[PDB]
């Protein structure tokens, strides 16, 4: 079939508003968890997150950003990087039938869901909520906003799968390319951060609690005292290219795209089954000839999720295990965002030989033994590597990225 | 080169619940409209819905309707009717890694995100909110909630565009076997019928208004003096399956997807261009050799949308266009899970050979002299069927059903 590379990226993340600051945060083992007043106002427990450290104001027309929400925006301006880091011009994607879409979040807008309601009961009551709600809050929010004003002819839509959801679009790009359907996909997403979505995460205990008073410390995979994930948010694209197309145009490709895993658990509603995530590894593996030097994980310093990846990356490799760090540990989980953003992080890792340290790491879990979890930048000349994306609903996505021949 | 074909539906609709029902109310042109107390309680002008007449209370485990929203559970029963009649056993479809599911909705869940912003607003906070409002309210609900009681292991995520969602899922899993990764995925959607989500709607002025008094006569496409659409809810799933696995299991086929067409207008945020829904139509059209016999139009009674929709027609058929009739006539527009319902009214007309009326229609638009608008249910053997969707962010999806031969 069609080879896939990706040839741009584009990022909005706690740790950077650009690749050059998240290569920076990357190599510091930089956080970018914050104290979060309005976690706190909210009522929350968990009072930290991994906010975007920016000011979006007048960064997109008045006419365009008036139908977004923060997903979109995060998502546009990612795109925006992508575009231009991926050498392309309007007369090349715009109003092309062969360049298509594919970015999604996990739950569209929950701030502008709730606004409609709060407007709509308020004594104004459709006047007050406006005719710009729907295309903010509707899932596909991210993908709509983004290929109207872009001009995007060819496919269109929105991939979502909680926490999995970004590394599902990037995924289903590089099917539209192996199916000949389009010679470009630009894929990714965006995730607003708010109370209004963060409370229902604290309210069933799945956020750090016990670190608001350090919160570069609240985020600590694999540390034996990790209490939950810290909530982020933030947007990333990437731009998914067909080999010949991108060699023709003489385009810069960071890597090709040697594996893509898709899979289910059909177990639980919130919790890893661990087999799932074992298939899942084991496709995006497959026909890849080369050893897995680095690996991405979700790791997103949960109790029982930290370890049972482990455990399902000891069942794929035993004995020959790959480099391994968490990302999330800096940066914090920002969920329908996470895959694309931590596959640009594994990119930026390939693309300039080094890999990410595994911060907080105070007391290494005991099962956690017999893996090389790096804790300190290391710089080495990776060739492959995968990362790993896991959602609620047993949903699970890997991706397997390697350099390009010369 | 793998050849697709529909093997079981499952349906919940304004206009029944189940097969038998929808085929008896599309037969008799009978509206699934009714008048809504609660929307007019909301302050809303628009007081007309498609709502799902039936009490889903005890239809699943408690454990397991715990995660669920409303398009979960619509979706859920759906497919419980869709593997029966696709005579599927728990040991056929069940943890087999060449099974998946792909569904979504258009917007989650607005009813559980307001529960859950208003509750962590009152008294008890986190307490009030418990936890189980994320698998609840997120994009994937629908897919997740579904993927895991039925014990899935293949792919598992949703597909979010707005309203052409539920088509783009079946188009998704078209590909899915296409590719060879899946023997057979369930495929569909769902969606929640509330005032929250609704009202946002009504803000923006695109749903009917002017019918109240006479609820069965709100939606209208074509008629001169339609206002809108009128919001629906409900849910509908599909079994995509690979011919030859069809064939050797001696499955019922309903029959083959010969077309799938998936465009983007990259033109304006809550307006079709009719370009893009061209290029869908021919897209879907490729390679078919065979006339379309009826066209299910997407046509939700709006005044721009429903002649839009009918240039785009003309010009991809010319002088040879289809019979056509607007189904949501009848039953209203179900926004995500309008998609799967549609393509299931097409396969019932294909199954029992008979085109559904266009109702409501006392005067014809202008714009639409010189078509084949059938008004009057209509016996004919039909051999090939297309179904549009079209919604917000220019997105466009396009299915084509053709009778297996023999
Ligand atoms: C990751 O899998 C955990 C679940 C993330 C779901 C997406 C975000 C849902 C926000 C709306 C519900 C609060
Ligand atoms: C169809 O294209 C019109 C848009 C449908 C969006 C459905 C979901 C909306 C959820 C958010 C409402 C404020
Ligand atoms: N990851
Ligand atoms: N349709």
């Amino acid at each position: 079939m069609k080879r896939v590379v990706i040839t741009g990226l584009g990022i909005v993340s706690s740790i950077g508003n650009n690749q050059q600051e998240v290569l920076a945060s990357l190599r510091e083992g930089r956080s970018g968890i914050t104290f979060s007043q309005e976690l706190k106002d909210s009522g929350m427990r968990s009072h930290v997150w991994g906010n975007v450290k920016l000011d979006t104001t007048g960064l997109i027309d008045r006419k365009v950003v008036r139908f977004m929400s923060d997903a979109s925006i995060y998502a546009f301006l990612s795109m925006e990087q992508a575009i231009a880091d991926a050498g392309l011009s309007p007369e090349a994607y715009q109003n092309n039938p062969r360049v298509g879409l594919i970015a999604g979040s996990g739950g569209g807008s929950p701030r502008f869901q709730v606004f409609g309601a709060d407007a709509m009961r308020g004594p104004r009551g459709l006047k007050a909520v406006g005719p710009y709600v729907v295309t903010k809050a509707m899932a596909s929010g991210v993908s709509a906003c983004l290929a109207t004003p872009f001009k995007i002819h060819g496919v269109n839509y929105s991939i979502s799968s909680a926490c999995a959801t970004s590394a599902h679009c990037i995924g289903n790009a590089v099917e539209q390319i192996q199916l000949g359907k389009q010679d470009i996909v630009f894929a990714g997403g965006g995730e607003e951060l708010c109370w209004e979505m963060a409370c229902e995460f604290d309210a069933m205990g799945a956020l750090s609690t016990k670190y608001n008073d350090t919160p570069e410390k609240a985020s600590r995979t694999y540390d034996a005292h990790r209490d939950g994930f810290v909530i982020a948010g933030g947007g990333g694209m990437v731009v998914v290219e067909e080999l010949e197309h991108a060699l023709a145009r003489g385009a810069h490709i960071y890597a090709e795209i040697v594996g893509y895993g898709a899979t289910s658990d059909g177990a639980d509603m919130v919790a890893p089954s661990g087999e799932g995530a074992v298939r899942c590894m084991k496709m995006a593996m497959h026909g890849v000839d080369t050893p897995i030097d680095y690996l991405n994980s979700h790791g997103t310093s949960t109790p029982v999720g930290d370890v049972k990846e482990l455990a399902a990356i000891r069942e794929v490799f035993g004995d020959k295990s790959p480099a391994i760090s968490a990302t999330a540990a800096m940066t914090g989980h920002s969920l329908g965002a996470a895959g694309v953003q931590e596959a640009i992080y594994s990119l930026l890792m390939l693309e300039h030989g080094f890999i990410a340290p595994s911060i907080n790491i105070e007391e290494l879990d005991e099962q956690a033994a017999g893996l090389n979890i790096v804790t300190e930048t290391t710089d080495r000349e990776l060739t492959t590597v995968m990362s790993n994306s896991f959602g609620f609903g047993g949903t699970n996505a890997t991706l397997v990225m390697r350099k390009l021949k010369d």
